[PDB]
């Protein structure tokens, strides 16, 4: 074990390094430390402070500036002893104050280890920097291994998850979720990839089909859903659930994915430092004049799609080289010569739609001065001209009971050309991801490793309706981790020769999941998709009636004292206003009828078959005809949870180190305050209840026992012999909670006999 080996760089890479010594004789001083933070304003940015008589409430101080200011028996959040800081399980802690929770791990961080146990979140600060702790090597070690074995690392949350399967024959799921750039996916890629290795198919070390065939689906899942933005590059414009599929016999057999909603507009917009989807800017580079012409294009810069953006290149990225390889994980997956050229001119039509401008004159009506670049998309779709635009100017549309064909005006009718894109990255995303599906599910399934990644609800500036959306999940993920905690917090209860006094809780947190969801009475998206299908009614009088209902009666709801648009829920994190902009004119989702009438017919195997084949544009039965997207999301979404209401979870709160994105410095302001909120800290604190602190029982005894001569270090059965330091150092019953095979030693008299004394 090179764990034996000191040299071995996982000792100077993940864990603490162990210094020399382990005795007495090391980290030294008798007194105690409480964290204060020297300015009566700012909550985050603590500073160390003295004490100076611990009194029965007047804490007492001595400021790092050398002041007496003091502080409530009860607020002083203390510091705690040094013997611990930087240990791997923050539930080791003897104290859980925000400070002194961020200070056992900005140090590990400090030390170049961004892995730290909690509880059971693995928690881990993004580092910006390249390190060393993925080589096979690495793989090497983690393996068939216990969490208390080894390391800190995410190879140890799956090859846990992973024996796990087998020795309870259930599936599992590990889900990591956190604030956005703070780094879900490049965690998520590499649990996959431990999933290759220790299950790994290959006969001969490495891979052999499936595995690649797996492996490099990501590359594509990429280049089409993934964006650049202001908190990342390599943003995530949906959510996904992939799940790896193996037998009875111990091995892997195919896999999955689910995708959820795309950033489907970005295709038509780049907020300034913001760019399109990342194919966009490839299949403008890695290619040649065959491939320009074959489908007209000039530099990635004329196209109105990609420059009113304010960027384009990616500061060390080749976009240009970037191309290959999403065109070999294609190759791989059996993606044919004909899919290819098909998949991007197909991509390509949505480029000129954009170079596409709607004039006008005739009185109020657009018109086209020029018909050039539609006749790419009519072109390279392969669909017809005229009526392209004839359904585009002059749709047919049923007021009442007449077929009348209406002409918008310059607004709407541009405005509904750009319905017919996200259409194609819907639908063309959407059979992307049916493909791989296809050559990588098996139907013979036995377990699952279900691996879903998708964003905690991150709070911001306007909150248009994609995110009631994403709360609605991190508000029923949050619930169950909740709940989940409270049937494993019967098991210990019935095993320690006393079972404690019945303990409920229910979560409060489901007021609010009501709020959004509820049916009778109705909820947001109930009321919502009630409107949702009159023709004539708008938001003012939406925004107007989700303020009858809920303004003065519903406790989790804030009406806008001013504005006229907004209204405000309150969350496992708190309040947020949002916006009512096309929320009616979104649930609904709509797109002129002469479309899906014109395209429905195409020279395209995968043009027709997204216009043609139901398993696509359509969904489920309800309204009067078909249901809506606010609609499907509750129901898709029960189809999840009601899919880990029978596995193990396996949780990682995801943490971000600034919002700068750079490496070396964690802001005392960011990092502490993805904490607080975020349930790691908070489901600690609840089982702390009673004491947070609780060990092996094998170590106290070694731990702890001289300073009181009266326990020794080799006793055999602490049971009957560790006890004899405690009616002499003397710790009441309520103290303390032992047990008889762990322990817990008091809830909070610990220190006085940790840090001070042999
Ligand atoms: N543990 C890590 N080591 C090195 N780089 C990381 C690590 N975690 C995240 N990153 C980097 O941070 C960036 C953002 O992380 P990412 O996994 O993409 O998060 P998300 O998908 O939530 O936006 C990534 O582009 C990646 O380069
Ligand atoms: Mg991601």
């Amino acid at each position: 074990n090179p764990i034996h080996d000191r040299t071995s760089d996982y000792h100077k890479y993940l864990k603490v390094k162990q210094g020399d010594s382990d005795l007495f004789k090391l980290t030294v001083s008798d007194k105690r430390y409480i964290w204060y933070n020297p300015d009566p304003k700012e909550r985050d940015s603590y500073e160390c402070g003295e004490i100076v008589s611990e009194t029965s409430d007047s804490f007492t101080f001595k400021t790092v500036d050398g002041q007496d200011r003091q502080v409530k028996k009860d607020d002083a959040n203390q510091r705690n002893p040094i013997k611990f800081d930087g240990v791997e399980d923050m539930s080791e802690l003897s104290y859980l104050n925000e400070p002194a929770v961020f200070h056992n791990l900005r140090v590990r961080y400090n030390q170049d280890l961004i892995y730290t146990y909690s509880g059971l979140f693995l928690v881990a600060v993004n580092p910006f920097k390249r390190i060393p702790i993925y080589t096979q090597e690495m793989v090497d070690i983690f393996k068939g291994r216990r969490r208390n074995e080894v390391a800190p690392h995410i190879f140890a949350i799956s090859d846990v998850a992973y024996r796990s399967m087998l020795d309870d024959r259930q599936n599992q799921s590990l889900l990591i979720t956190g604030e956005s750039g703070a780094g879900k996916t490049e965690n998520t890629k590499k649990v996959i990839q431990y999933l290759a290795s220790v299950a790994g198919r290959n006969q001969a070390n490495g891979s052999g089909v499936l595995e690649q065939q797996i492996l490099q689906a990501n590359p594509i899942l990429e280049a089409f859903g993934n964006a650049k933005t202001t908190r990342n590059n390599n943003s995530s414009r949906f959510g996904k659930f992939i799940e790896i599929q193996f037998n009875s016999a111990g091995f892997i057999s195919g896999a999955s994915i689910q995708s959820y909603l795309l950033e489907k507009s970005r295709v038509v917009f780049q907020s300034e430092t913001e760019r399109n989807y990342h194919i966009f800017y490839q299949l403008l580079a890695g290619a040649t004049a065959e491939e320009k012409k074959a489908l007209h294009l000039a530099g990635p810069e004329s196209f109105n799609y990609l420059n009113q953006s304010g960027c384009v290149d990616i500061k060390g990225v080749s976009d240009s080289e970037e191309f290959k390889i999403t065109r070999q994980a294609m190759d791989i997956v059996g993606f044919s010569q004909e899919e290819q050229m098909s998949i991007f001119k197909i991509i390509a039509g949505i480029l000129h739609l954009g170079n596409i401008k709607f004039e006008k004159g005739a009185g109020e009506g657009a018109v086209l001065k020029d018909k050039t670049a539609l006749n790419a998309a009519s072109t390279v779709f392969g669909v017809n001209p005229s009526v392209l635009e004839k359904a585009l100017m002059e749709p047919r549309i049923l007021a009442g009971r007449d077929l009348v064909a209406q002409h918008l005006n310059v607004e709407k009718s541009s405005s509904s050309r750009d319905a017919l894109v996200k259409a194609l990255y819907g639908r063309l995303f959407l059979w992307l991801v049916k493909k791989i599906n296809n050559v990588l599910c098996q139907e013979r399934k036995a377990y699952f490793i279900g691996v879903l990644d998708i964003s905690g609800f991150e709070i911001f500036k306007v909150n248009s309706f994609e995110q009631l959306c994403i709360n609605y999940t991190n508000e029923k993920l949050q619930q169950f981790f909740n709940h989940h905690m409270f049937k494993l917090e019967q098991e210990e209860y019935l095993k320690e020769k006393i079972n404690w006094t019945f303990i409920d809780f229910g979560l409060d947190s489901q007021a609010t999941i009501d709020l959004i969801d509820g049916r009778q009475p109705p909820g947001i998206l109930a009321l919502l998709d009630e409107q949702s299908v009159f023709p004539n009614a708008t938001d003012n009088t939406l925004i107007t009636k989700l303020h009858s209902h809920f303004s003065k009666k519903n406790a989790k709801y804030e009406e806008p004292r001013f504005s006229k648009t907004e209204f405000g829920v309150t969350h496992y994190a708190g309040q947020v206003m949002y916006e009512i902009q096309d929320w009616l004119e979104k649930n609904k989702d709509p797109l002129q009828q002469d479309l899906e009438l014109c395209f429905k017919d195409s020279s395209d195997n995968v043009v027709t078959k997204l216009f043609n084949d139901p398993n696509i544009a359509s969904r489920a039965k309800k309204g009067a005809n078909f249901i809506t997207v606010a609609a499907q999301y509750k129901e898709q979404l029960a189809s999840l949870m009601a899919t880990l209401e029978t596995t193990n979870p396996h949780f990682v709160r995801c943490i971000i180190p600034n919002n700068k994105q750079l490496p070396a410095k964690l802001e005392d302001k960011v990092v502490l305050d993805q904490l607080r909120c975020n349930a790691v800290l908070e489901g600690i604190r609840i089982t702390r209840k009673g004491f947070p602190n609780r060990i092996i029982y094998a170590d106290f005894v070694k731990r702890y026992y001289l300073l009181a001569p009266n326990v020794p270090r080799d006793a055999e059965d602490s049971q009957k012999a560790t006890d004899a330091v405690l009616k002499h150092l003397n710790i009441d019953p309520e103290q303390y909670r032992f047990g008889i095979t762990k322990i817990f030693f008091r809830a909070g008299q610990l220190a006085r006999i940790e840090e001070a004394r042999e």
